[PDB]
């Protein structure tokens, strides 16, 4: 959740969901 600490660019933004992105930043 929470995005913009990150865009998620390494999170998974190139596919991932909002509430599976918790597993890659705590949060
Ligand atoms: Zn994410």
């Amino acid at each position: 959740r929470a995005p913009r600490r990150q865009g998620c660019w390494k999170c998974g933004k190139t596919g991932h969901v909002m509430a599976k992105c918790p597993e890659r930043q705590a949060g």
